[PDB]
């Protein structure tokens, strides 16, 4: 695929060996050489997966994340400083420094080359040459982007090159104003990610998605953090949500063939997967509530994180190396998928989970037109924050597009893209609260799903409704499958005083929340749309 040469004029030189397109085969035993050290080593676990630990870092380090602003990004990036967004700017001095670190720590190294694609189409989609010197890093990126067929890695001509210097850290980044040692910039000029000192391989997965975000609205394509199915009609439901919130857990339904779990574009034709597998959340997963997440875990995924006991059992329940636990696997793990693309017709359902904390919102609610482009631009979710130290300290989060920290656009431009893709499908969009209510227990995944069986075979769209106050929420009266009793949030306090209290409270930060877009006279006018509140 490419010479040590061509790994020169990266920057990369003396490099001795060359994986270039690792199989899956090479990768397993490459994780489990019994002479590795620290964080590359991998354990063989009883379902056959490989585990990993990826280090110090278990999760994304927004806080690390920069931009380069020049000529081609300064007029178009949401910068984070010009609405809070973690687009820091970058000189393209200091970016050199940073090439300069990366190139040097890869160099005279092992490396792995592994060239794929994010997007599930020929006329928008990315090449991407990812280079590592860690065998499970490579195996990451083998999952989650689309595996090119040896015609098409004939002639691969990368476009954007993501380079991992996961083991070598930046000692400069005080006079450089940066947050700490750890980095991850991107360079439109150049084309170009690199990461330092963080080993964690969903920075390279967001990464591209980022640019996808940034590359896609400006043709005029919809760029969507969300899952996505299809029926047997050919009827298509996204789910858009923030971490944590179901959209891997309810797409993967075997009522439905899956899309894909989490990155999707929607174009003149319709909605389309960016990615190659799916990347699970393990935390407590049990096998008979999501049994096809459960029996996509054997040889070829790549567990991260996760308890490992001495006779190779896996503890799911163990947190202790982070809530965070995660399984990737190539898509084809899943039974019933779409496939040999990963792309469908135009969505007719559209779906925002959330995880209520708080315990106001209703389980499901039909949302207004002006209603589903306030809650688009809100993003609302919450967690249990106190939860170690015996308390509910009910946080939120607003998140744009229900994705904030991977936009590269301003938040406007998503929901203008996304607004046309709907109304030219004749979209319904509805709110989902994969949360919390007045029991102070997440609705289980059985009556979620059924929920969302309700939400896509048209029975919520036949039903009555009664109104949620202060949020103008239309809730359905009763759902096959469904307790009648939890579809009102109220009915889950002691008394609606109980779910008063809170509903106040949760109203007034969505309203504080909104007023920075309220500065467009279209802005102004959604307010009417959001939930009330004048005491
Ligand atoms: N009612 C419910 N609906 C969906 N998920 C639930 C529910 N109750 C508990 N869960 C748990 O919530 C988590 C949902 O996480 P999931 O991986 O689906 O999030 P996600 O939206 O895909 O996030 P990310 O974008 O970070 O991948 C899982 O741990 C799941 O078992
Ligand atoms: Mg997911
Ligand atoms: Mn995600």
């Amino acid at each position: 695929g490419l010479t040590p040469q061509e790994l020169e004029a990266y920057g990369i030189s003396d490099v001795h060996d060359i994986v270039y397109n690792p199989s899956y085969d090479l990768l397993y035993q490459e994780e489990l050489d019994p002479s590795l050290t620290g964080y590359e080593r991998g354990v063989l676990t009883n379902l056959g997966a490989v585990a990993v630990d990826t280090g110090i870092f278990t999760g994304r380090s927004p806080k690390d994340k920069y931009i380069v602003r020049d000529d081609t990004t300064r007029d178009t990036f949401w910068w984070a400083d010009k609405g809070k967004n973690d687009n820091k700017p970058l000189s393209p001095e200091t970016w050199q420094h940073l090439k300069g670190l990366v190139t040097r720590q890869l160099s005279g190294k092992r490396l792995f080359v592994v060239d794929a694609f994010c997007g599930a189409n020929p006329d928008t989609r990315l090449s991407v040459r990812f280079i590592t010197e860690v065998a499970w890093q490579a195996h990451f990126v083998k999952n989650m982007f689309i595996r090119p067929s040896d015609e098409e890695l004939a002639g691969f001509k990368p476009d954007f090159i993501v380079m991992n210097g996961a083991k070598c850290t930046n000692p400069q980044w005080k006079e450089q104003g940066l947050n700490s040692e750890n980095f991850v910039a991107f360079n439109l000029t150049e084309r170009m990610q690199l990461i330092g000192g963080t080993w964690y391989g969903n920075e390279m997965k967001k990464g591209m998605f980022s640019m996808m975000n940034y590359l896609l609205p400006l043709k005029g394509i919809a760029s969507m953090h969300c899952s996505a199915n299809v029926g047997e009609k050919g009827d298509v439901a996204v789910f858009f949500g923030l971490s944590g919130t179901g959209k891997t857990t309810l797409s993967t339904d075997p009522k439905r063939r899956l899309i894909g779990d989490d990155e999707h574009g929607w174009d003149d034709d319709g909605v389309f997967n960016f990615e190659g597998g799916c990347y699970a959340k393990t935390i407590k997963l049990s096998k008979e509530a999501e049994p096809e997440i459960y029996n996509a875990i054997r040889r070829d995924a790549l567990l991260e994180n996760v308890t490992v006991r001495e006779d190779g059992t896996i503890d799911f329940d163990d947190g202790s190396k982070t809530e965070n636990t995660r399984v990737s696997y190539p898509i084809y793990h899943i039974d019933n998928i779409v496939k040999p693309v990963s792309k469908a017709g135009h969505a007719t359902k559209v779906i925002f989970l959330t995880a209520d904390a708080f315990g106001v919102l209703p389980p499901v609610s039909r949302l207004t037109a002006d209603q589903t482009q306030y809650h688009f631009l809100s993003g609302f979710t919450a967690k249990l924050a106190g939860t170690e130290r015996g308390i509910t300290e009910p946080t939120p989060t607003f998140s744009a597009c229900f994705g904030a920290a991977f936009l590269s656009l301003h938040p406007t431009q998503y929901a203008e893209v996304l607004v046309k893709r709907m109304q030219a499908a004749g979209a319904q969009a509805y709110l989902v609260n994969t949360g919390w209510n007045g029991t102070g227990k997440r609705i289980s995944i059985k009556d979620t799903r059924a929920i969302i069986d309700a939400i896509l075979n048209g029975s919520l769209d036949n039903a009555e409704t009664f109104t949620l106050p202060m949020f103008n929420l239309a809730i359905p009266t009763e759902l096959p499958g469904v307790d009648t009793k939890i579809l009102d949030p109220r009915n889950t306090y002691a008394s609606p005083e109980q779910w008063q209290e809170k509903a106040e409270t949760l109203a007034k930060l969505f309203i504080d929340n909104f007023d920075k877009y309220t500065d467009t006279p279209a802005g102004a006018a959604l307010v009417a749309a959001g939930p009330k509140l004048h005491h």
